[PDB]
């Protein structure tokens, strides 16, 4: 059965139109994967303590100590938009559809190749000779019951390459292990010492060591073999591809004008606040837009840069993304900073290790928050407030300046309503497994699609141990033949989307390429260089706007 | 407990975050528990004699 | 002997969700590698004007992203089921019992 | 929660620890404008506990 | 047919629940086996005499002289718990079931690989090059009729490795041959000489030379071939997973109290022995618990360190295991000392050849024996006995001190009843063939399950002779090509067990992991190290207790 | 279901002593006094994500 292909290459994208503007999109993707021998044939429990950083006063935030289990297995993760689409398509979809959902997922591995290396003399120097091992095999498995810890490769930019004509590698499988960790609070030059900075030991009640070999059904496959998963159907909710704008101050019937502008430069006027009709929740005897009653609360104030902590150290409580407003309160509204590699977007022309970075600013305009302009007034309400009857973003909380109410205020409540963070093209994660907790979270921020049911099983691979003539179970030296392989992976992602409707009179915002220049959309960014260097930056995901109420 | 007379703000100015109504207790904390003030015309209730 | 009641204190086992007050803190707006004394509120600084009363005591990080374990049943003396409150807007659970 | 970081050096004795790539040149995501990334500042799915 | 896998890898364990708490457990195991060329293409009759030890006065016990037949064949033995289960499972089973039995056994060999080695120059040095031989074959056979001598590999810790992710080897087939042997008794510095210490010659009436080639059906298999045995059904008895406690003194109706304690510190009292009702086998006119009549005898006194002897030297008569009591008479109640390798449990971090050792103490509490407290009284029975009317464990038998009645006393009899030695997890043997003797033994101590019928045939393997261009039948020099191979083995062990019932009010003993510490159950023992070193120590097999009568 | 390699935490009685699980706590006294303290309800651990 050797000497015959076992699959087809395909990286196309098909659109099928049903009636009523529904559209079935079929994304096809193939990649050539390169697999190397595992560093060690063993499972390793590894501790990681960066004392060299944590021991410096006021450096809690740079902490990244934990203990992990390292498996000799690697995994094929395609959970990332960049894998399935072609920039242009994403453009098309976003410029044309109003919503999109996940449907089915299909995968198969084939045209397996295994090789061994040996060295020989060529003018005194040692060169490598490459030979085909036929009998050697590769190993595959799929945790469809999700026994193993879920570990999105998109988490670490280790998915597959977003470029079809170029090979890729797999991310090695590693998962968190349980040990307690404590670290104390200190600041820029606080006198004293860093009291605690310890790393615990294995606890009897929380130790979980899993092995691939003991939980999955492993399929062996030599070069002539091939493998495929059945079809997986997602049970997920759709995502809107339209953005919002109305803010708590554009909900309802705008006030009744009493005077109309007579020239394109004038403004209009309303009836006097003192004799205007309406409703508020203030005892005053007037009414103005800002004090007026509205249906619910669009967006909300989030406590910023809140590090919390629990039995394994401290961490930044995640923020629900939102627009940054005029105050460019990026960090305040949880925009996201992406740091990625060449194989995932970074220009190939760039140098050294230096990662390329981008910061995503949500487009949900009706829900952003401007910190500087936020404030609280005191009990009964007073026309203009006395210095003592109003707290602002200047007054210090606790006893430090720089630290105002905003930082510890949380206006989340029953009336809080909002937009769902949008998908981010090249590097964004696509779906995610839910947390096994009786009381779930209204969403995840790392991804758009959360599986309501069991999620797609993770695909694990590993090269079969290739021994030598000399073997001994008790020997610390595991001498094995140098080996490595390649194989194609092919996936079929199926989505369903609906065409948008045209209701405005005025034209509308659309994503578009643009002549060679500065503008973010210089078509050149998406073109090859004279040597072939490619680059793929993110695109706006929600170009068009929709009424909110 | 609801934060009272919390003006928030975003790209089109500031505004009073709405309050879920509730009883005012003995402390008559009206504004504190979001009671509602209605300002209406004759055709909607106001005495016509006013 | 006597009336003296016997007492016990139940400590939940949901380890992934506990909170260590002493180690919790807030940093200021833009983020700074090591923070200046003024750019970080801790569990030492006093809120209002009393010591002993830090941000922890009035802070509530509950939000859309908050997820968690359901308090477990307690054997000998624990309550088993409970009636729900006749309120248009119910509570995500009761703490006095497991089964509502 | 998620994929623990990629080690760049492996312990050679049961007493050693491993090491990751430098925060300044590590891949990933956060909600901070800084130009590095560490476990505690890193982005996670949701908030466990509160 | 080359270049295609011939099997699946699987090392899972499945539980199926039928009604009435019966449970079908299906243990699946796969291992990668490494096979080397046979040392010699011949069958060898080898004598082994350790004169260097036996010739020293009073060293009989260190004797280990015999003559054996060495076959060029190797064997795959999976007869050992450690092969089939995962620590945790053994925990589960023991903590949950009340009994367990053997049902069926399935095996198959596949994905055969054969390779040859040659040397070449790489900078003056000679390095090894590894090449695939396709036409070369491997040889398999199964003595399902048990023609060959039965030889449990567990006997010598040569079964397969208890760790799935790590390769293994086969134990070479060798069997005892018949020759008489004599050795005389001597002690620490007895004057005189070691009279006899001889090794005989082949006897006409007992010489048995068997060959694989002449008794089994050999199957040849190249890389593309595969092989499987039919299914084997065991006809065995179940083993209880519960331990006992009642001793001869807790059988029946405890005596009638006449006074009840009035405070938690007091004791109660019975009617006077002189006027108490009951039965004994003593002429006295009173009755007390220790002299009272009981149904039968739980446990019994065994003569300890009884070396016996017969035509091939001396040996320690085996002891039926039992609890050691307070007197910690370990050796007296036959506890067992296990000396094993790394591949069978020993920590991989340990150094040199040094084997790891463990001593198993039976949990059958109702049947242990305390030597120091045992004694005999004289004929008619006397209240307190005269110095002359009672033999104790101080008085010397024969004429040596240190050698009391205990050592030659054997209370085994019609009324003797007892527990069946329990299975020992990682390293314990599982089943065994019965001895072809008209009068069988009530059990074996080396294993729990004795086949009432014919036992599973032993699986033998061997690499096919790979000749060179130069061959001559009469040449003493057998020049052959260096070759070695690998192949997977997969077995399906099927057991049937029943869930235990809950009848006590008080909680009960359960096996449990425990925080990192000293306690035998430090979860760490069952975890990998930062370099991956594994360790597997034995677990309690019968955690829960059961009433005996 | 049993999925880990390593053994796991289980509630267990324990010899007469200090440890919260001294079997005696769940036994009668010479006059019959009984006592019933709480037990751990969730001995085993589960992956959360």
């Amino acid at each position: 059965g050797v000497g015959v292909s076992t699959g087809s290459y395909d990286n196309q994208t098909h659109y099928r139109f049903l009636g009523d503007g529904w559209v079935e999109i079929t994304a096809l993707a193939t990649r050539l994967v390169h697999l190397n021998m595992p560093k060690s044939e063993n499972y390793c429990r590894i501790r990681v303590h960066n004392t060299t950083d944590t021991s410096v006063k006021g450096n809690m935030a740079k902490d990244d100590a934990h203990e992990q289990i390292w498996t000799p297995w690697s995994l094929v993760d395609a959970n990332a938009w960049g894998v399935w689409l072609q920039p242009s398509d994403w453009q098309y979809i976003c410029n044309t559809m109003s919503q999109l959902n996940l449907v089915s997922l299909d995968q198969e591995i084939f045209n397996v190749v295994l090789k061994t290396v040996t060295e020989q003399d060529l003018g005194g120097q040692a060169i490598k000779i490459y030979n085909n091992d036929l009998t050697a095999c590769m190993m595959v498995a799929v945790d469809s019951n999700n026994i193993l810890p879920y570990t999105p490769a998109a988490n670490s930019m280790e998915t597959l390459g977003f470029y079809p004509w170029k090979p890729t590698i797999a991310s090695p499988y590693r998962y968190y292990f349980c040990v307690d960790r404590d670290l104390s609070v200190t600041y820029e030059n606080q006198e004293g010492t860093v009291e605690h900075n310890v790393m615990g030991t294995p606890k009897g009640m929380n130790s979980q060591f899993f092995t691939i070999e003991n939980t999955q059904q492993i399929t062996l496959l030599r070069t002539g073999d091939e493998f495929a998963t059945g079809t997986y159907y997602f049970d997920t909710n759709p995502v809107k591809l339209t953005h919002t704008w109305q803010t708590n101050r554009q909900l309802g019937q705008p006030p009744l004008l009493s005077t109309f502008p007579e020239a394109d430069t004038d403004a209009g006027t309303l009836t006097a606040q003192g004799s205007r009709h309406g409703t508020t929740q203030m005892g005053v005897n007037w009414v103005s837009e800002a004090i007026r009653t509205r249906p619910a609360q669009v967006g909300f104030c989030q406590p910023h840069n809140d590090f919390e902590a629990s039995r394994a150290g401290p961490f930044a409580a995640p923020k629900v993304p939102a627009d940054i407003t005029q105050g460019v309160d990026k960090e305040a509204n949880g925009s996201v900073r992406y740091s990625y590699g060449k194989q995932h977007g970074e220009n190939w022309a760039s140098h050294g290790p230096a990662p390329e970075r981008y910061t995503w600013d949500e487009t949900s305009f009706g829900s952003g928050r401007d910190t500087k302009d936020g404030f609280i007034q005191s009990a009964p309400l007073v026309v203009p407030p006395p210095l003592n009857g109003i707290l602002t973003n200047a007054n210090p909380i606790g006893t430090k300046n720089d630290i105002h109410f905003s930082n510890v205020f949380n206006s989340y409540g029953p009336l809080t309503a909002f937009s769902h963070p949008s998908p981010v093209y090249p590097q964004g994660q696509i779906w995610d497994k839910e947390l096994d907790l009786e009381h779930k979270p209204r969403l995840h921020i790392t991804a758009p699609f959360v599986c309501k049911n069991n999620a797609p099983g993770q695909m694990l691979v590993r090269l079969g141990p290739n021994l030598t003539d000399q073997y001994d179970p008790n020997g610390a030296t595991l001498s094995r033949i140098v080996t490595y392989g390649t194989f194609f992976w092919k996936g079929k992602l199926t989505m369903r989307a609906k065409l948008r409707a045209n209701t405005t009179w005025n034209p509308v915002y659309q994503v578009s390429a643009e002549d060679n220049g500065n503008s973010y959309m210089s078509v050149t960014k998406w073109l090859p260089t004279a040597t072939g260097n490619m680059q793929s930056v993110p695109l706006i995901t929600r170009p068009v706007a929709r009424n909110t109420y």
